[PDB]
């Protein structure tokens, strides 16, 4: 079992470009954490540790601290014990609504944090939504994440990053593009999962013939046919093509079935 000063890494959590996330156990104390080892022999990091000291809200992964080891960084995170919301997901069913919703309030709440002091996740899918031991969600990676807002002067992104799936169409089309909005539209992706336990297209090119049928309004096919019509109507908001059509936070938090009361 290797080990980091008082912590044995006890687990594998993930394991990506970005080395690997180990479930870390102090022998003394019995605390929990989840700790991001880097081996930099395989300026990224200097980012995202200088972003991830920033998040202070309690639907974002907290920062405890890092050390250097030789090329070896130690990224110290808040564990989230009940593991990702891509296992809560059922392939072809996704899961009840009013777990949906709390899950989709949460997301909101963790996103309107991150953009409110500047900064684009812009990896937004299952995956990177963490659950505490309570199923709060926990909106985690900040390997992608960047300032989109500073001085209170907003930058456009010209990168293109994320996951297919989950991408805004104008990420594909623009030389350059607002953050926001690219945030909020896989958002929508995630909403789309969580009530269908599908994915509507593998990219949002109208080289795909599913996300075409979507732009020409054909819920009559998966994974609309499966979602009730009042979030339904949200995703009609959520996933338009034109960024500056598309419905913002402060909408959503106005919408019907946002509002809805369920159990
Ligand atoms: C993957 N990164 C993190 N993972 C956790 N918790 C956690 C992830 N899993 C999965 C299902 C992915 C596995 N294996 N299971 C647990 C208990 N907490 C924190 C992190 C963090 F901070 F590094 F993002
Ligand atoms: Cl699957
Ligand atoms: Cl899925």
């Amino acid at each position: 079992v290797p080990f980091v000063e008082d912590w044995d890494l006890v687990q594998t959590l993930g394991e990506g470009a970005y080395g690997e996330v180990q479930l870390a156990v102090n022998r003394v104390t019995e605390e929990a954490v989840a700790v991001k080892i880097v081996d930099m022999k395989r300026e990224n990091i200097k980012k995202e540790i200088c972003i991830l000291k920033m998040l202070n809200h309690e639907n974002v992964i907290k920062f405890y601290g890092h050390r250097r080891e030789g090329n070896i960084q130690y990224l110290f995170m808040e564990l989230a014990s009940g593991g990702s919301l891509f296992d809560r997901i059922e392939p072809d069913i996704g899961m009840p609504e009013p777990d949906a919703q709390r899950f989709f309030h949460q997301l909101m709440a963790g996103v309107v944090y991150l953009h409110g002091i500047g900064i684009t996740h812009r990896d937004i899918k299952p995956h990177n939504l963490l659950l505490d031991e309570r199923d709060n969600l926990k909106i985690a990676d900040y390997s992608l994440a960047t300032v989109f807002r500073y001085n209170n002067r907003e930058r456009l992104l010209n990168k293109m990053c994320g996951t297919l799936p989950y991408v805004a169409p104008e990420l594909l089309k623009r030389r350059e593009f607002h953050a926001e909005p690219v945030d909020v539209w896989s958002c929508g992706i995630v909403l789309t999962a969580m009530l269908a336990g599908e994915l509507p297209w593998d990219q949002p090119s109208d080289s795909c013939q599913e996300y075409s049928d979507w732009k020409e309004k054909k819920t009559y096919l998966n994974p609309w046919k499966k979602i009730d019509s009042a979030p339904l109507a949200l995703l009609h908001k959520i996933l338009v093509e034109n960024p500056s059509a598309r419905i913002t936070i402060p909408d959503i938090k106005k919408d019907r079935w946002y509002n809805k009361p369920l159990k």
